[PDB]
């Protein structure tokens, strides 16, 4: 339930707080979309 | 313009990301309210 999976915009740039990821996939079927997992592994000792 | 001044709730507890401030003022006039300055001095090297 804690996964945060967002949809990739048309310009291909997803922002994750200061970090920018450039994603371009060719030959994507017309009934499908591209998603990015934005917190696959995370670790921290304080909440903020 | 960068000041973030919020109004104190009825229970007197304001949360500032994990930190809690307890504010109780006596004899407040009925046409006035209590506000708290939540970022008087701040310093950081990265945006997040």
């Amino acid at each position: 339930e804690s996964a945060e999976i967002v949809e990739v915009p048309e310009d291909g740039i997803v922002s994750i707080q200061d970090a920018d990821v450039y994603v371009k996939i060719d030959n994507v079927p017309d009934n499908m979309s591209v998603y990015l997992h934005t917190n696959l592994l995370m670790f921290g000792t304080r909440k903020n």
